[PDB]
């Protein structure tokens, strides 16, 4: 989260079923998470498909791949943590 | 409008205030449109203002700039036609 709220960092989460094989794939096992830990695998996914700019690295790009789909867009900046997270928001359930 | 038929490019329409400025801020001097029109000038936009991805052209990056908010996205492709109509629909009312 870096810039989100820590409190809003801890909230628990269940990931709807795409977003959650895309976890999965990188290793996580669970099916109820903190955004942080989401974006910690979400973060480790984005690296090992490098779908990062080599000369602009802060920019993802994921037009033709799964995470495209999930957030609906063909590029992000890393940067922009508040829209991040809304992308990620409408993936997933909050757990009340 | 493209991938959408010309019947449907040629609707009229009513843009709400923020794209209705949006529009008369790049020569647009109407209150009403039609699809392609409203494509028309938010194309010259898109161009004036050099929102398109130099390495990726496809791509409007419309993270920091008004369009951002109205589209609700960080970047959108021009080959998804068709959810760029429904960004654009949400942002007007159909002249019945
Ligand atoms: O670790 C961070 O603090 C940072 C981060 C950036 C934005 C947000 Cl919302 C949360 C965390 N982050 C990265 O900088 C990052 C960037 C790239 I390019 C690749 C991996 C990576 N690793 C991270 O853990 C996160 C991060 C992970 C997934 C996503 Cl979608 C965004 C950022
Ligand atoms: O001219 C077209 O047929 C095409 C177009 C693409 C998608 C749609 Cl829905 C309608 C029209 N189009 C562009 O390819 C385009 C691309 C860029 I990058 C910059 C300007 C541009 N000019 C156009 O007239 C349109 C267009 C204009 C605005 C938007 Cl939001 C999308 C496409």
């Amino acid at each position: 989260g870096s810039q989100i709220p820590a409190s809003e960092q801890e909230t628990l989460v269940r990931p709807k079923p795409l977003l959650l094989k895309l976890l999965k794939s990188v290793g996580a096992q669970k099916d109820t998470y903190t955004m942080k830990e989401v974006l910690f695998y979400l973060g480790q996914y984005i690296m090992t498909k490098r779908l990062y700019d080599e000369k602009q690295q802060h920019i993802v790009y994921c037009s033709n791949d799964l995470l495209g789909d999930l957030f609906g867009v063909p590029s992000f900046s890393v940067k922009e943590h508040r829209k991040i997270y809304t992308m990620i928001y409408r993936n997933l359930v909050v757990v009340n």
